[PDB]
């Protein structure tokens, strides 16, 4: 039960991706207590979970299954590993850590779409759902044929870098409603940091759009936001 | 200790690779206190795993590890799940019942060259052994370069489809030294189902050759023909 | 449950009868573990089963009940006691053994319509099924009166002798043809104990078409052939 | 042990200096147990020590000690002390709290060359490790002059206030090697706050560089930067 119940309207909520930067183990156990309903997936950021010890990698892994969170480590390192020829070892103690997801990337690093396919296949194959990342000369159009692509070679979702705004940090409609129009926008998750990016995309596509990067402590502030209470969205969703 | 110990002379064998179309799992169980030492894998031809009772096939697959032997289903029955479209299934069902190796091949199916690199990564990273079937136009040099490219893509074996003997039977010599001097004959297996296959490839290359579909019933024969123990090979090797 | 359950599409499997020259009874116990689900009958060849120690042949026939499979002793066996004139012994040896069918033939003797008719009446009347062996002069014509005689005669099965295989040996479509316009295939058994033709009637009739003189170790490459798990019928069948 | 051990490469790490604004101690508690490998010193900011009660302070002290790390309240509270003519009860009050270290400065009140060597004698004949801060009319050569005093007086360290960035935010690379000429960087500590600067002084100097004002939730960053597994450093150290 939530406090004032009353209010509440049923509604579709999409996808919330969080950004954990390194939150420590019973911080996580304490804080998904307040909002471990409105998460989906959980973003190790880069690298940081090679920096991390392996028992308390494992303790918060635990920590957001119990509340069927999927876990993942960003694309920065399986590009480092990639780039060492590791990949294999780095699929493998993926396994032993226990993430069920894993994220494809070629933003630090060079990768045919050969060699990118392959990587896809390996992750899915290895039992993992596959996310990509997309955004790196790319027209609106170009974007949609590495979507199309990412999705044809079997990717679960794809993840569009965050482009999108203007120089004042207005949104491009005109490409937002080209890309809407070629694309399955319920297979496409958008980077939204800033909470101006936010309410553009809630106003945009409604509170079914899935979202990426939220910080650890702005996910009540995006529900609030999906949800209309909140000033930015008051009476307009 | 071996009978007539005192006639051992030491010598390098090179790799067995026996056909097993449906053994009985006791039968197998005794019959590797004849010939356990001398099995590297065991290939359980075509699709006739998918028609065992899976328990048989897991009490097979123990029996066969309690050896060292490595045990894989033949790739006909990967191009019908990937013909389905269920290749993941396949491999995660290969896990479940435990074999340590793959076969892949296009010998019924069409697979491009990049869907072929891809389904070796899928298989590499899922964490199998991965074996290849090259030959199906195909010159000596076409062969050459299927060869290096499954091996480039990762392979760790390519079996040769057995092409390498003439209307008569006799080994087609200039085509396999011209074979020996592009590729690394350690990585590759030949297809020598027939004792006079056998014995070709023995007296070209000596005891280190790999040998595969060796029939369940020859392998004690294929010992002693590596060793100089039978007529065809005394004193020549 | 089979291994790769999830590839199974069910389908109408024809009837397999399997020869047995003489395997062993703990051998037997152990390879019904495998392939008892596919087998129908089982020949014990010729005059075999007068050669082998009593309580031994008691045992194999138990052996092969427990799976529901039909053992009887091969037709020349028949025409020996016939030849001897001991019928009334030989049938009542079978019931003592424990047989279920009885095979009549003439292939070495010389018996006329009337005495064939008067065997198949003797064996039914006694309590086994009748299977009957056509095939010995004779143009397909001749073969679909033999056939027709035997089953007005009230035979269970009527196996041809194998004729339909030209001198190349591709089968011979039209008197192949000719055959199912004239009689009941679903009574009709083919000999087939080379994979070529197990691959021609499969073809011809499909999956459903009824098999004799299978080997032992070929039962499994057989349900492989009829359900397309296998090279020669891969997405033919 | 850390998760992904097999991609670590030794190599030499600089300083880190932590801020703390007020931190809560089984937080502290926790926090540690991700990131107590990778910090050298904390500082307790400006005057907030003097805010927090005794018992809390010290009990964070304790929390901090048993990584090894060694904790210093910030120099205005120094300046705050001196100015009301309290230093010697300043120092004796750091000794009963269980402080390792102090930082002196002038950054709000005005003290002599005299005074300020006095201040570095007091704090280490007390017992203390001595830090000074430097940055206030300074051209580069009167940094390297107030550096080499404070340094030749016996501070263990001198930390750069931040002057070294200019009007857009890039690195002032002349005055900086200029620095590095006249001055043993081994024993400088640099302010950089922003993820910008702390990129600028690792592609400057390398992974060996100490720093200082990192944020409690920055260390892990920081880290990931030194080892190059984040996009701004990747392939780059």
């Amino acid at each position: 039960m939530k406090a004032f119940e009353f209010l509440y309207e049923d509604f579709q909520r999409g996808l919330t991706v969080v950004l954990d930067k390194g939150l420590p183990p019973k911080f996580v156990e304490d804080y998904l207590k307040v909002c471990g309903d409105y998460i989906d997936f959980v973003k190790f950021g880069w690298g940081t979970s090679a920096v991390i010890d392996r028992d308390v990698v494992k303790e918060k892994i635990n920590y957001y299954k119990d509340w069927g969170i999927k876990v993942y480590p960003g694309g920065t390192l399986f590009e480092y590993a990639y780039s060492k020829g590791e990949a294999a070892e780095f699929i493998a103690e993926c396994k032993k850590l226990g993430f069920e997801a894993v994220e494809i990337s070629d933003g630090s690093s060079d990768i045919s779409l050969d060699d990118r396919k392959a990587a896809i296949w390996g992750a899915k194959w290895a039992g993992f759902m596959v996310l990509t990342e997309v955004g790196k000369q790319l027209t609106i159009d170009d974007r949609i044929k590495l979507i199309n692509f990412d999705l044809d070679a079997g990717a679960d979702y794809v993840i569009i870098e965050g482009g999108l705004f203007d120089k004042e940090g207005k949104v491009k409609e005109n490409e937002l409603d080209v890309l809407a129009k070629n694309v399955d926008i319920n297979k496409v998750i958008f980077e939204a940091p800033q909470k101006s990016q936010q309410v553009a995309f809630i106003l945009k596509f409604g509170s079914s759009v899935n979202l990426a990067n939220i910080a650890f402590d702005e996910v009540i502030s995006l529900e609030t936001l999906r949800r209309g209470l909140r000033g930015d969205t008051f009476g307009k969703v």
